[PDB]
């Protein structure tokens, strides 16, 4: 105890000086916040990141089945960047993007740079002159899997792809960390093998269950475990929704975590919150708090200062 944690706390510091800060931790630590964060859209997936939102300068990955919500919180993640002030591209050789979601989620899709590369090599080197430039908050990669080599593409050994990503993320990882630029790949369950150990974060996105609006599929529970994170504790996981045609519900998740801090009170089916009532049942709860905007807002302010941050 008494000489053994100067023995440990050494050997800690070492560890960080030598591999970086987040190279060892407790997962019971507070984590280390940053001055920014992309926030993601959802207050627990934020908790969940222990710093509030996507770290800036690293590498995400994002990786789930088909239509499991990975590109929905990736779009999130560049709303926010946008609506700090800050620039977006959208490297796509899935071709499936949805601007009229994008738009209604919160994206600036006019703005929105995109480009549809012809390879593999060309679709990583593009991601990398924009970075290099400086003038980028996100970029997004969309998807590891379509990142074809061009060898292959022109008819031409088995292993390349994989050889393609480790080459692209050492020139791009430092890149990257100079310009403050988050890169998000997104990934399906596939040349992913540098990948896994160039992200600072790695996301398992998956669908839980399908949401009930009478009869009609209004959206789907998504979660979402943090199963590498450079930036805090990692294995932490949160559950959020994602309504058809709207996104992720913002005030969904104030109220989950909101009753998961004891700053929202539940008696009965009525959520409460300071004394005032906000709804009964969640949809009326939802409901209120994005009529309402000022509380939704007074809420989040709460749970945030109650956490990290």
């Amino acid at each position: 105890t008494p000489d053994r944690e100067k023995a440990l706390e050494l050997a800690v510091a070492q560890i960080e000086k030598s591999y970086g800060k987040g190279s060892v931790m407790r997962l019971g630590d507070e984590a280390r916040q940053p001055i920014s964060v992309i926030p993601t859209g959802s207050i627990a997936l934020d908790v969940a990141l222990g710093i509030g939102g996507l770290p800036r300068g690293r590498v995400i990955e994002i990786y789930g089945p088909e239509s499991s919500g990975k590109t929905t919180v990736a779009l999130h993640a560049v709303a926010n960047a946008q609506a700090a002030g800050g620039v977006a591209a959208f490297i796509d050789a899935e071709h499936a993007l949805d601007p009229d979601y994008a738009k209604k989620l919160g994206v600036d899709t006019d703005s929105l740079l995109v480009s549809q590369p012809d390879t593999g090599e060309q679709a990583l080197e593009i991601a990398d002159m924009l970075i290099r430039s400086g003038a980028l908050d996100i970029v997004v990669i969309d998807s590891v899997a379509a990142l074809v080599p061009r060898a292959e593409l022109e008819g031409e050994h088995v292993g390349l792809q994989a050889r393609l990503m480790s080459q692209a993320l050492r020139k791009m990882t430092g890149a990257l960390n100079n310009s403050g630029t988050t890169a998000i790949f997104i990934n399906q369950l596939t040349g992913g093998k540098a990948l896994k150990f160039y992200a600072s974060v790695r996301m398992d996105v998956r669908r839980v269950e399908t949401l009930k609006d009478g009869t009609n599929a209004v959206g789907n529970r998504t979660r979402v475990k943090v199963v590498k994170n450079k930036c805090s504790p990692p294995f932490k996981q949160a559950e959020f929704d994602i309504l058809y045609g709207k996104g992720i519900s913002r005030e969904g998740s104030l109220i989950d975590m909101g009753v998961d801090q004891g700053l929202i009170r539940k008696s009965g089916a009525w959520f409460t919150y300071e004394g005032e009532q906000l709804g009964q049942g969640k949809e009326n709860a939802r409901n209120f708090l994005v009529e309402n905007a000022d509380v939704a807002d007074e809420i989040e302010k709460k749970i945030k200062e109650k956490l990290g941050i």
